[PDB]
């Protein structure tokens, strides 16, 4: 499954329950609740570079398929993490090893709608977004 594309916000839910689990505070998970962002993916080979765009924060990540990378989180709950992303059957699965146990998310794609599980701690996130075209 080839993921370029870009996905327009639908949906999400416990999102609040993930940013806790992250640690933010409760000031910036009432402003970050109301964002909707948005995806913007290009997947060439085995590169792909992911973009959560939003109005006000975007948060972008780039990585081969099976390599492991120091991610920079620090803009979003303040850790770096070793992750590494693979393909699992159509699920593009991504664990990030830190601070934070149970901590990564999964992609899958379903015709127009980009599925998202994130998940930190005991909390697990879904979103959902609709590719363009
Ligand atoms: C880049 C952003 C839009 C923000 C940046 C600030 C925080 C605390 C969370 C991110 C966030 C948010 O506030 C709402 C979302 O729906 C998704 C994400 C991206 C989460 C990063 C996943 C590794």
């Amino acid at each position: 499954p080839n993921l370029t594309g870009y996905y327009r916000f639908v949906s999400q839910k416990n999102m609040e329950d993930y940013l806790q689990a992250l640690n933010i505070s409760l000031a910036v998970r009432k402003i970050a609740l109301l964002l909707k962002p948005d995806k913007e993916i290009e997947h060439q080979g085995n590169h792909m570079t992911v973009r959560t765009l939003s109005t006000f924060r975007n948060y972008t990540v780039q990585f081969d398929v099976g390599v492991e990378f120091e991610e920079d989180l620090r803009s979003v709950d303040g850790r770096k993490c070793q992750t590494i992303v693979t393909w699992e059957e159509e699920h593009l699965v991504c664990v990030q090893k830190g601070e934070v146990p149970n901590r990564g998310w999964r992609h899958w794609l379903e015709g127009e709608m980009l599925y998202l599980e994130l998940t930190a701690r005991d909390a697990v996130c879904e979103q959902v977004f609709r590719k363009v075209r």
